[PDB]
């Protein structure tokens, strides 16, 4: 496995989770703390141009995201509230990532098309997840997309981080990552709506 | 009022879902063309017009013997996109043509919370819980932001501060609403019943609530 991957991190979530339980933390409190730290990092570092440090901080709390489930597993189970909270917190965290980067791009760069791309990523990031939740609320399916949420985050965070990379930065990488993610995200939206359409019971007329 | 319009659109060969998509595309085009140019009154009228137009898909579905679950999901998703475009369009004017960086922050809070408020409800329902209620739903959201924007640019007698009053009011009310709806999730029947967490992945050790 890649050394910074979630699959790698899953090899040490059990001792971490046991430690956090021992200290009296719960899964849901950990979800909130990690989300708050992630938002703080994105909204502090990105608007300052510290894109490599921000990307590292955000990626850490993508890994940290995995602790609430590991903790709940050690405690005998999770809850539906915990699942809703995790998902909701992920929406907020993603929103802060794009808002932080947006602040840097809008006010400290000269790339207005890139602002547009960042806004597309921001809105599609929410909508991609909304389609799936809203579909399931109606008893339909709404997943889909060639590229999953963690990998979508990898695209933009890699672009940001390389653009600000220590010693040997490649500034174009931020724009490359954002436009690639914008295109991928728009497509993912259409693909997910197609999954809704092909779900059992999706097009029966009622009432 | 709606029935004759709906029947006419059905005779054209339009369906509820096509009307949803068209109304949303027009609303998005209005917000993203008129708000970035500072035509906030015109943009607000265009957006409100297509809000009223979004009610026609339901009137049409009635005339057709009923709507579909897919149509409901599509309509709700389109509503998110339309709300996104409203705040993006205004953001562009505020960010690049005003000197009010705090207002940019308020606008971004509105942008994100407009999505998250709806998301909490849908995601709660996807788990058999509830996430409804709260101060800000879409009608209150649009009234506040579009009234502030329209008044700020009103013909003859504008009141420029209205844009900022509306955005800050909506920002604060929308954060509160997110907290309210998550409490509603928590109090929902079954929300904290313990559930077995099966491992996901090829190794069945990826654990998620
Ligand atoms: C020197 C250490 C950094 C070297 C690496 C380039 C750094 C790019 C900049 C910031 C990292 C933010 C993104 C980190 C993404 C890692 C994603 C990954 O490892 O892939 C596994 C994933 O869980 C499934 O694909
Ligand atoms: C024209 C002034 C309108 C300002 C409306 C603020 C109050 C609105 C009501 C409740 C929100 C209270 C929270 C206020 C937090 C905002 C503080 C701020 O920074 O105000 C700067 C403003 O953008 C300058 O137009
Ligand atoms: C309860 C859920 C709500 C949580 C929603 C949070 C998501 C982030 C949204 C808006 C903040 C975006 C702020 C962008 C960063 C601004 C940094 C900055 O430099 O501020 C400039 C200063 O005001 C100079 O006047
Ligand atoms: C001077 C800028 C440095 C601020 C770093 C704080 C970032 C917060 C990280 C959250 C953990
Ligand atoms: C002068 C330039 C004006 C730019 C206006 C701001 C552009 C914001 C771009 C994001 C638009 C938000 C709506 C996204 C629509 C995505 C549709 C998803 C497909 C289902
Ligand atoms: C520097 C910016 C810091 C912003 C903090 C962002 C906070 C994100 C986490 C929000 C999580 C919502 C928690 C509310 C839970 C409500 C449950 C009540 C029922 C008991
Ligand atoms: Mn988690
Ligand atoms: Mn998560
Ligand atoms: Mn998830
Ligand atoms: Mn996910
Ligand atoms: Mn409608
Ligand atoms: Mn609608
Ligand atoms: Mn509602």
């Amino acid at each position: 496995l890649p050394f910074l991957s979630r699959a790698a991190f899953a090899r040490i979530t059990t001792p971490i989770a046991r430690g956090l339980l021992r200290v009296g933390l719960t899964p849901d409190v950990v979800t909130i703390l990690g989300t708050t730290a992630s938002v703080a990092g994105a909204l502090t570092l990105f608007p300052m141009g510290k894109l490599f440090a921000g990307a590292c901080v955000v990626w850490f709390f993508v890994l940290f995201d995995m602790l609430d489930g590991a903790m709940a597993r050690e405690r005998g189970g999770g809850t539906r509230f915990g699942a809703v909270l995790d998902a909701t917190c992920d929406r907020i965290s993603d929103g802060a990532v794009f808002c932080g980067l947006l602040w840097w791009i809008a006010f400290h760069m000269r790339d207005r098309p890139l602002v547009i791309a960042t806004l597309i990523c921001l809105v599609t990031s929410q909508v991609i997840s909304y389609i799936k939740a809203r579909a399931e609320a109606s008893g339909l399916r709404g997943d889909g997309g060639f590229i999953e949420r963690p990998e979508r985050l990898i695209i933009v965070l890699t672009g940001a981080g390389v653009s600000d990379f220590p010693f040997v930065p490649w500034p174009p990488a931020l724009s490359v990552g954002m436009w690639l993610l914008a295109v991928a995200s728009v497509i993912t939206c259409v693909q997910r709506l197609h999954t809704v359409w092909t779900s059992p019971g999706a097009i029966d007329r009622m009432a």
